[PDB]
């Protein structure tokens, strides 16, 4: 069986005094496609394959291409998968929570280089043999996550660094917790980065949380994450303040929200500020397909 | 949800002296397929996304990739697009309707350059950072276009030429009523055109057509074309004249058929002479899925 | 109407002292996707069109995209073809039946260069005008095929070759029978091909064949090939042996096994030697979609 689902997302995105002869306001808008085949047998083992198409606005040759494929085997609540993998610290519950706006961005997201899921070919050819392997589990209300990741599978292994990650995420209805390691992060020799992060349902309608980063290299240092969110019928007001160890840096900032317009439509906006001071504004709607 | 529709053609394509050491003879042939995702809700709002894949005989690497995204939202009759839009020129009726042959084509469709759909990538780099906007809505058996095409949303401004237009038509039974104008057409400062066009339904058969254009900075000069089709059966026999102010060109002329071979398939050819006295002529077959 | 079909295999490829500084051992998968377009008649006609996606471990640019189209015509057992064809040389029966492994590789298939369908795009530019016709029929348990391929339809006729190639097979319940002849195979003058093969299905269980080449200018020379293969419940074992005219060249051979695991999911290895001496072996598994 082959499966297509996917979004499309268009609005304002506001970079004060983005750059010499550059407009601050734009129009920026993705659409993303994925195809997903999936084999299941009787056996209850699943196969699966994915590929994605994304655009976004600015993309070189106006053209959209697949990306590199993604395969998995399911069995019993364990699923391997190889290729073009998700990775631990990318897959995490918690730590992508402050997130706001219709692009889903926040400063206060972890400043440090890991790999990830990539949506998009790379043409400087640094991801051609770029291969990893996953596995996940879901034991309970836990959630564990494992990841290896070769930036180039053709060479010997030992000229090249490879990252691996391990995360793992509890929740009941009002606490959850996570917490992730990474050594190599990014294939950067001693880029150890790690996370720990935990929120509080304080009610259904609201929720507090607090993420902790060291951002192993990163010029940031550590950081830290407090957001918060509150849902008020189909609106939902999110804010979030950051901190890195960065001499002079700014605190960060952000306050947006969320209108639950109708199943699968979602209008968002925020206001942002970050390390450096640079404002930064959006508003607009994604809609899922 | 997410529908795919399209169609494949492919016949012989004739260019009289096409070029030294050229065949004169080719079969041309183009898969279309159009990827369409849609989320209707129960306000009565449709927001949609479009993409399309297109190969076309000779293209470059012998492969076919997406296009730039369309985004829509729809409500009551109107319809607001962003992106890779439709522009207001190239969507108004009756402008094509000389057309012929299966590659529908005419000497006798403006001689003018604007912005239109852009249904492949653009490998120069021109169209990185094209966006446009464009609102319809059909008030009665009236159709209004508005479209605004800004070559590089990026850059100040001031510093670049967007393309603005507009159009409207209007039928009854048996007359038809178009026209449309567009500012600096195609990003390329004073090429105004414009477009006024009328046609006769003198029967359930039948149909005469005039189309007037302005094209602008064009060397053609003001056209003319006029046209006409008869169907007799499952046949269809068309032809046009058109003549353009170029001191010394020629008139140009067509002829040619279309035969409906089943639903969803058609049988079409032509034979027309150019401008310059080319000659070119077709035969070949569209399916659609 | 459109469909999607396609595949995905991963396993381990091995391949004796790839190279200096290189792994002999790599993750080697492939995730192939078909749109087929076709239009159905009630006239009997079917016409079609199909288009691929396939990525493999390495590709460039770490993305895929779609190749170059093909289209067809079909009405009682007649199929015509257009564009990106299938070829004699590669579609008559037997030819492949060597194969093994979850790559389905085998020294014992054919060592010629001869056109076939390409599943992608050629970065290098040497497709973008290439063309071909193929017409198959299936004419009692016979099979008849006839493919020409014009590399360069645009170029006047006599300063390009042209690939021209027929085959036939033929099979009762246990024996068939397949020819194949191409004359300039792969554009290369004087690269003139054939095969000739047999098989004997010597229960329901097991069968034996042979295939025998003429490798036109290649410095293979002629080539046999035995080959062989018996199925035990769900698990085949195969086997071959393969010989060329190459002076000092090895006899190269196979052995390798499937498991049917489930419908549509397919685990196999196999354990390789070449005409050099080289030592392959795979193990992996494929499931489609
Ligand atoms: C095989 C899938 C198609 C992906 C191929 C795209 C190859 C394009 O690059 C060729 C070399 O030129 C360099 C491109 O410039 C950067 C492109 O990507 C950035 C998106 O904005
Ligand atoms: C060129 C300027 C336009 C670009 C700016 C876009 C700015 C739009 O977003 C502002 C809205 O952000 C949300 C504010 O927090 C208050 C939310 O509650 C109020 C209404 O539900
Ligand atoms: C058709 C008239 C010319 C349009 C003026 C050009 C001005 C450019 O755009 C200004 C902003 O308006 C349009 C954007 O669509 C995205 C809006 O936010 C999304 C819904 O929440
Ligand atoms: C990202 C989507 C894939 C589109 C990328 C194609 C990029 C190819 O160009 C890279 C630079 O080389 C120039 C190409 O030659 C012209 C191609 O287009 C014309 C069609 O016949
Ligand atoms: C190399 C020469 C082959 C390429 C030429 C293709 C020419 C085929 O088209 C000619 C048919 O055009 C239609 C003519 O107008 C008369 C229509 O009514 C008659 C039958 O229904
Ligand atoms: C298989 C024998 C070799 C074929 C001869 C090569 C000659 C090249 O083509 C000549 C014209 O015929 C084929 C084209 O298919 C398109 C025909 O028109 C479409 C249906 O109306
Ligand atoms: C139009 C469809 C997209 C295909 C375009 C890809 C164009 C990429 O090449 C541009 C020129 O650079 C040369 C590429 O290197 C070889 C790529 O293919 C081999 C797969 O491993
Ligand atoms: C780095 C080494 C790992 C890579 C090697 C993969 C080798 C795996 O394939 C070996 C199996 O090949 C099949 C053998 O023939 C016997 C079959 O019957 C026995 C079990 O059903
Ligand atoms: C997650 C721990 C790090 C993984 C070790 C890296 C070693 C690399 O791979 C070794 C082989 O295992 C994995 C491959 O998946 C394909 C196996 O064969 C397919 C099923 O028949």
């Amino acid at each position: 069986m082959i499966s297509l689902n996917g979004y499309g997302r268009f609005g304002l995105q506001y970079v004060e005094d983005r750059g010499v002869g550059l407009e601050d306001t734009i129009i920026s808008s993705r659409l993303r496609i994925n195809i997903v085949g999936t084999t299941e047998t009787d056996q209850g083992v699943t196969f699966g394959a994915k590929l994605r198409m994304q655009w976004d606005d600015g993309d070189a040759f106006a053209g959209t291409a697949g990306n590199a494929a993604q395969f998995w085997t399911s069995y019993n609540g364990v699923t391997v998968s190889v290729g073009n993998v998700d990775t631990a610290f990318d897959s995490v519950a918690l730590t992508y929570d402050s997130e706001m706006g219709y692009e889903a961005s926040s400063f206060g997201d972890a400043q440090s280089s890991f790999f990830k899921y990539n949506s998009k070919y790379d043409a400087s050819g640094a991801l051609d043999n770029y291969n990893g392997i996953a596995v996940t589990y879901s034991i309970s209300g836990v959630n564990l996550y494992l990841s290896y990741v070769d930036p180039d599978q053709t060479v010997d292994s030992s000229l090249v660094t490879e990252e691996f990650g391990i995360a793992a995420d509890w929740s009941n209805d009002m606490i959850s917790l996570a917490a992730a390691y990474t050594t190599d992060a990014g294939g950067i020799v001693d880029n150890d980065i790690a996370f720990v992060g935990a929120a509080y349902k304080f009610n259904d309608a609201g929720t507090v949380g607090l993420n902790w980063y060291d951002n192993g290299l990163s010029t940031a240092g550590d950081q830290v994450t407090l957001y918060g969110n509150y849902a008020f019928g189909a609106t939902t007001v999110r804010a979030y303040v950051s901190d890195i160890d960065r001499a002079g840096a700014d605190t960060a900032y952000g306050i947006g929200a969320d209108y639950q317009f109708a199943e699968g439509v979602k209008v968002s906006g925020s206001v942002q500020s970050g390390f450096a001071n640079e404002t930064v504004a959006d508003v607009g709607v994604r809609f899922d397909f």
